[PDB]
């Protein structure tokens, strides 16, 4: 684990994290698919081999030995607002038994849910909240990713909020 867990934002690229392992935000298919996505099938293409798998799931490839958290996310298009909600706070659970299980210390990760699969809504807090009850007991040093300057001033702030 890390010496002093800690919770960081950075507003680029999770493509140039520096963190022990990343976690995608993947579609069910495991196809390169847009945003996140994309960047992480261009940096990482070898960790794609047998990705697929269900909403609410995660599903860690290796490229070489750095590790792939393959987490899906519901499409807030096809789910209900009630059963979308179970389903990103499920794929977050299984994000933190996958990075307990790698022994990292540290994870790059997005918010799972939001851009795409937000179903035209602002879905910031409602994912950092189930990111955060997942990621609470875990001891890795998570580094939240995000490309928006607003997002970064509010995930900074609830990160600051709990201190
Ligand atoms: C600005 C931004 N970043 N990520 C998102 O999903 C949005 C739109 C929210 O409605
Ligand atoms: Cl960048
Ligand atoms: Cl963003």
């Amino acid at each position: 684990g890390a010496m002093a867990p800690s919770y960081r934002v950075k507003r680029m690229d999770i493509a140039k994290n520096d963190e022990e392992c990343v976690v995608n935000a993947a579609n069910p298919r495991g196809l390169p698919g847009d945003g996140v996505c994309k960047a992480v099938y261009k940096k990482w293409p070898e960790s794609f081999k047998n990705s697929a798998t269900p909403v609410g799931t995660a599903k860690t490839v290796m490229c070489g030995t750095y590790p792939v958290i393959h987490a899906v996310g519901p499409n807030f298009s096809n789910y209900t607002e009630s059963e979308g909600d179970r389903e990103l706070a499920a794929a977050y659970r299984e994000v933190a038994k996958e990075v307990t299980r790698l022994g990292v210390n540290s994870v790059a990760i997005p918010l799972l849910s939001t851009g795409v699969y937000s179903g035209g809504k602002d879905r910031l807090t409602q994912s950092l909240n189930h990111l955060f009850t997942a990621m609470d007991s875990t001891d890795a040093d998570v580094v939240i990713y995000c490309r928006d300057k607003e997002w970064e001033k509010k995930i900074s702030e609830a990160i600051q909020m709990r201190t």
